[PDB]
């Protein structure tokens, strides 16, 4: 039970331990494109010493943090060990390794997306942004008065082929990632997959329309069992109009009788109704969890609300140092100290703070962020609130 | 077809179109509790030249808004027509009548709790909290390492009949109520009816069980058919450490599955957690509505952001007047002026921002909200945001 | 948190506990008539400092074991620790003093029913007996030619008021339990129970009919919700002639789709039938729960095979002693000795055995019963085995 | 309406009769392979004057007996009447038709899997075994400490492609078979079949895993639609090692909630647990039907149980003879005689007591098997009896 860089000769032990610990899995053909995002030295297997009984890998990610700030990202994915294999401290071996590397490498952060909620608390990582499915029963919606492009003329949206419109796509998503926190860049191989499955499979999922405006698009199919429901896979507006063209053109689908969609808690959809309650809020999960791989580089890097004063403090993270933490106009300055603490919170909770999701007094009332002055605590919930509000890029 | 104050004669006919238009309706035995809080000239009836088709009535009640500053406060209730008399406008009459009282009487702010989520926005009331379900799956539920009142020693919450320590919860809730947005004056007339459906009912709801603790309580029932779920009817805590220990107690209940609760966004109990996932958001509605009846006294009367600097502006409200808003120091000035609008907004939309539970940014998006200036928006959410958490008090 | 037997000021704290920590409980009224079966001595209570936090007791029953023998039997029963105390060992505590009381009294078993499954073997009770339901779909069901009571004149079987007839149903039961293993002696008291359920209750259970022979009878009633459903809540016949002329009537019962009720895997009902699989089994659940409190009275107490030779051994129970078994002519002496053990078990595994439940051979496969010789483990199975089929008596 | 051997010619009406009466068809691509197991003169088909109305035929088998004894068995498979006529006594005529030729090939028993429990009764077929579906909350399930396998060190247990390990497989399943009451001799072109539904199909089943032991194996695969359900197709095991070990690798799969297998009564899964109802019987069914085609010629073949002392008896079976059965030492002498029967049956009784699965009591107390010595019942229940647990092999 050693643990080494995976060799070519390791992939397809790597692929059977996948099909067996992911139902979701594609299959070998579908991850020669994913594979091309893992840097060299970014995998870890472990052999028995053979066959793979425990893998994990990390992939290249570009991360757009609250002031329109880019970072590199680790996105920690593929892992698995064996079911012969449970409870021999594989994950926490192999999750040492990988956190070594991503550091040496010179990471500030590392993200990943969890399959259950109780496992990755411990390594580090707090969930970041919130998933939040709407479904709206589009029979009773009508538009408010005050929604954009409700008068005479033509619409600005189309109904397309999405694989005949990967440019327009492409374009918007660069446009909008840019500016959204939990932005990803998306590589070219990842819009391969992405309009592969836009193409009905035999006894699968159903063709997928696009409707593309100037500044946005939505993809869309019919669910494979209910078909009264339309699911929307991926919708993205970077303008208020785009926005609102889009949803007028879904509830404009007369033969569905609900659309869902997985978007953000301040979707502005149930605003744009007559009756926000038709936007009924179905399902929320934990989205993106980000751990923070150094801490003075990732305060440092991200803007702060500039409503906020300047203000200073002493931040404890738990086995990750303590820091003169000094935030005024938007910008922090973050630097070593010995001096008394005022502010102690383990490496997790500040990875939920970092892309605003999370409000301090939230997380401070449940002592997971510990305090003397609630004053200050007012001030991290001020400085730390994003402006544009945080959204989930796509599943890694 | 008039509209006019009941009599005591008219009682009977209002009961009974209740009955018809209610089915959560206890009967008339229970509505002379209701009754003591309707003041003199708080109701009116349509009669048919005879019968009752129409009827609406507003409450005497005491909100607490930000600052910990209690408003005196319409709450609109008891409003039906009958089946018979629909689309004749009755409502249009019956609402406008009561909105002239309301604001004669000098009450700056009216609340209701929406059966539909379409009917109330045009007589502008808007939705002002948020109820959020959570449901535990208590079997997998650990509590983190950092939640208070996990040591040794004894439990400071104790297995209670309700009815037995009515003085203590009156206590409690008296002191919830006073420090938390939302808040509600619970009189003595309607401690009398929450104590009268502890008791379980012939073929009805289960007996109700307390916990009860110095500075908190929780009031529970196992549900009626699935006998594996304990519904939480009422959680009120002061402090941190209530809370927690409250839930302690009641993942302890080993003989239920699931644990369901309807609070508020901000609810701390995912962090409390080991795995934030196992308390899943299940249900999530508009809670109380709010109409703004004196914009200037109203504005004027809440706490705002500290944090945010001094700032001035133009508020125009449609059809409700435009002001000179200038907001520091977490205290607003509120006058007249002719000067040029820089933000306009319906009334309902007002009366959303006003408890903090909704994002102006948001209600921008969605175009219920126009300005020009996005600096000035980012200083509306900022300002009018509340630093202790919004919640619902009870139904009406 | 002492340990002390309960006052009859005790009593009102333990019946709120009892009411929060059990759903199927009925209230005070009826525990007056199962309190007479609690012997001087038979309860222990946990106080706080006061109120009640911790509670068991046991009965005094009459266990019918292989060879018509019968046992006095300590009934666990009404165990509950406050959601308030979990994990404070208060359970592990009370068990220890209850069997200590059980032990010096001179009960050579001790019995319950399971609320878990995962609670009971670590305190030395084995599942003794199997509950299995079955399900006939009536309109199919034809009786074999071989079947009793299938020619031409009068039916034995009446169909009664349970209340009238209740000398007849205890004659029979007393009857049935006297030469059934699992059977339970039922006092007065609990035949004043069982037929103050067999009348209908508001918005409750419905009326119960009974099918009274000479040699047998049967309780049913109609399902609440599912009125196509009948559910057989007993059925005591002595006589394969009684158990198949009461079938007879049930499957007569034209009203009704289907027949459910809660029997034992050797029930000969399926065997009645043309058609085998028309009697689904739809559950199946341990039953009675057995702690051996003094192995070798427990042991020499009971009958065995005739069929199987004499033969001697070793036995050691974990912390329980080692003896001298010799079984022959259905008898056994069991007496003590530091002789080389030859089969050892946990006290839980000797528990199942004890009824003829559950194969030694079985027990032996999940290494919950080790010997080195196969030949032994053969005549321990053809030894224990129970001629007449084990049954579930009463809950309690 | 005439009753032949079919020619090459009436292949293609009988698969056309197949796919109209038999769901799970595979077929003719399938059929190819089993065909292979029909010998000459093993089939009949009822043409109309044309096309085929009614088929059967029987498969060569080797059926393993208490005693590790190997029978030549004909497994009767393929039954079917055109809808167009039924009621017309073409089963009755094709069924006599087989077991003239069944009988005259020297086959001592005849067997089948029923589509019906209410068909085959009256042809002389008895319910030989029972198929028992355990479902385990896996998520709950924890390994007792006595279960084996438990330590430190590596698992014996590897995660493997069944297609790449067919040579383990058989071997294990050869030495299983053997030694197992049910066991069926798997051909290779059964095995060709079995791993040719291991692979995923197009909108089908799911891709196959195997966790491979040396001595044991366990096919399993996600089911369709429930994806968080993996169903357990097969899992031999020679020895409690391999058994236990295999299950600690299913338990191991931590993205399933539930782990469903379709095995025996005597299964030992439950020991293996601290809890013995995680291991919940959701389902229960006849599995294997035998026919006594030579009752002295199958009486003798089969072993008895070493313990019980040799006993003497007149057997007679309805319309099948009257026989002398003496049994000492677990062998049993069947010889013709004319002397006063003390047992009789109906040929399918015989069929179920066979294999052990069924007890003479339970039969005796129905009415199936009737005698006037209860001391004679406890003795053939002793001697049929099967000390190793009766299995279902494979359906045909
Ligand atoms: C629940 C687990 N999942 C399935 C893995 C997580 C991924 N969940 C998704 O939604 C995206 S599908 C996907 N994602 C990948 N990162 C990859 C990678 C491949 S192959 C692939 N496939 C080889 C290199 C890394
Ligand atoms: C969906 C409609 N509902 C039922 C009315 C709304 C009230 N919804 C509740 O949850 C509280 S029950 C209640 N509430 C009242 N305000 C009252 C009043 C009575 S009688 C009563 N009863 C006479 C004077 C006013
Ligand atoms: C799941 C828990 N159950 C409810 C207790 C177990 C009992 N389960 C039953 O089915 C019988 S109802 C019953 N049984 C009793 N032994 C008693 C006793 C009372 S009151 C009563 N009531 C005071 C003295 C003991
Ligand atoms: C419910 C009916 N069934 C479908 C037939 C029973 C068989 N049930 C099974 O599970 C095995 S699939 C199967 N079995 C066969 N014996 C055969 C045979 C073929 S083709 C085939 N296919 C030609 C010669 C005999």
């Amino acid at each position: 039970v050693t643990l080494c860089s995976p060799t070519e000769d390791d992939w397809p032990g790597m692929f059977l331990l996948a099909a067996a610990s992911f139902t979701d899995f594609i299959g070998p053909e579908s991850a020669t494109a994913w594979r091309t995002l893992v840097p060299t030295d970014g995998a870890v297997v472990v052999r028995d010493g053979s066959e793979v009984v425990g893998m994990a890998l990390y992939m290249d990610l570009r991360l757009t943090v609250p002031g329109e700030v880019v970072l590199p990202t680790a996105g920690l994915s593929f892992v698995a060990v064996a079911p012969t294999h449970r409870r021999r401290g594989l994950l926490r071996a192999m999750c040492a390794e990988l956190h070594r590397r991503i550091a040496d490498s010179g990471y500030p952060v590392a993200a990943l997306h969890a399959s259950e909620g109780g496992i990755y608390g411990r390594f580090g990582y707090g969930p970041a942004t919130t998933l939040h499915e709407l479904t709206v029963d589009r029979r009773f919606a009508r538009f408010h008065a005050d929604a954009p492009g409700g008068g005479l003329g033509g619409s600005s949206v189309r109904l397309v082929r999405p694989t005949e419109h990967r440019g327009e796509f492409e374009a918007i998503y660069e446009r909008w990632r840019q500016q959204v926190p939990g932005g990803l860049l998306r590589p070219q191989v990842l819009w391969d997959e992405l309009l592969a499955e836009a193409k009905a499979a035999p006894g699968g999922d159903r063709e997928s329309f696009a409707l593309l405006h100037p500044d946005g698009y939505a993809l869309y199919r019919v669910d494979r069992t209910d078909l009264k429901l339309a699911r929307v896979s991926e919708l993205r507006a970077v303008t208020a109009d785009a926005h609102c063209a889009l949803w007028r053109a879904l509830i404009g689908l007369d033969s569905m009788e609900r659309i869902s969609i997985i978007t953000h808690p301040q979707d502005p959809l149930p605003h744009l109704l007559t009756d926000t309650r038709l936007a009924r809020t179905t399902w929320r999960q934990d989205g993106l969890w980000l751990r923070i791989m150094n801490v003075p580089a990732a305060l440092e890097a991200r803007g702060y609300a500039h409503e906020v004063g300047e203000f200073s403090t002493v931040l404890e993270v738990s086995d990750g140092g303590r820091f003169a933490l000094k935030i005024g106009d938007g910008r922090a300055r973050c630097t070593p100290t010995d001096a008394a603490a005022e502010i102690e919170m383990d490496r997790d909770v500040l990875g939920s703070l970092y892309l605003g999701a999370h409000r301090a007094s939230t997380l401070a009332a449940a002592n997971r962020l510990r305090t003397k002055d609630s004053q200050l605590l007012r001030r991290l919930d001020a400085a730390f609130a994003s402006d544009v509000p945080v959204q989930t890029a796509f599943e890694f």
